[PDB]
């Protein structure tokens, strides 16, 4: 309404609309800041699955949501 704050949640900088950026659940991350909480890969280009405050790629998601005694 009054103003808008779409700054990066990773570094804190100010994400401008005139550049490749990301926005999920309301937050905003830089195309270089938005990474995966599993392999630390830049999902700013590759697909992924937004989980509990955690961004996991196709695999990082299907793997964590997979049934198995796997310790890690
Ligand atoms: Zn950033
Ligand atoms: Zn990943």
């Amino acid at each position: 309404g009054s103003s808008g704050s779409s700054g990066c949640s990773a570094c804190g900088e100010t994400v401008m609309p005139g550049s490749r950026k990301l926005e999920y659940g309301g937050q905003t991350w830089h195309e270089h800041c938005f990474l995966c909480s599993g392999c630390e890969q830049p999902l700013g280009s590759r697909s992924f699955v937004p989980d509990k405050g955690a961004h996991y790629c196709v695999p990082c998601y299907e793997n964590k949501f997979a049934s198995g005694p796997s310790s890690g």
